């Protein structure tokens, strides 16, 4: 499957793509404002994620640091990124269908649209100014808006037992972005797409 990753932000981002135990395609790349990078994701990829990283520095070997979404200091991510990270999440060719969503469960750094480029389903978007409106206690000094699990490490926020409810913090993310997951047990906003659809992830869509 192809994923065109487009940076419409006025700032550079370093796109990242991983399924947690491996890179997807090269795993990461710099995207200056306006640039597009198309990756190939293997059919059947389960639990893939794409995200933006901000304020990165990498040496000539591709090792360094980012302020949001850092994946073990690598340009080419093999693992998931450090919160806060707005997440485009997908599982492809699962019993004939693809499943996509956006999640704020690991916080929010950059606004995102995640849409099919092929027929048969809708896209999802979280493009509100979550960083600007972020509750004071969730603001990450390194940049972005942390989720409450990251900040407070409670069973309730982290849904450790599989028994959590919505919270004042989750409701903030949900108010700003109704069509993204705000906590683990949120009413799903996953979209079913035809199996083997292709996609575009746009940072700063609006």
């Amino acid at each position: 499957a192809t994923f065109e990753i487009v940076n419409r932000c006025s700032y550079t981002v370093w796109a990242a793509a991983s399924k947690g135990d491996a890179a997807l395609d090269a795993g990461g790349r710099q995207l200056n404002s306006g640039e597009s990078w198309t990756i190939n994701v293997e059919p059947g990829t389960n639990g893939g994620k794409i995200w933006a990283r901000t304020d990165c520095y990498f040496d000539d070997s591709g090792s360094g640091i980012c302020k949001t979404g850092d994946c073990g200091g690598l340009l080419r991510c093999k693992r998931f990124g450090r919160p806060p990270t707005t997440l485009a999440e997908f599982s492809l060719n699962q019993y004939g269908k693809d499943y996509i969503d956006i999640s704020n469960i690991k916080g929010f750094n950059v606004p995102m649209n995640f849409s099919p480029t092929t027929r048969g389903c809708r896209g999802v978007r979280c493009a509100a100014d979550i960083v600007g409106q972020c509750p004071a206690k969730l603001k990450a000094p390194g940049g972005g808006c942390n989720d409450a699990c990251t900040v407070f490490q409670t069973s309730e926020y982290c849904c450790t037992t599989g028994k959590c409810g919505p919270t004042e913090y989750s409701r903030f993310f949900k108010r700003l972005c109704p069509d993204a997951f705000s906590y683990v047990l949120d009413k799903p906003t996953t979209v079913t797409c035809p199996g083997s659809s292709n996609y575009r992830v746009t940072f700063c869509p609006t």
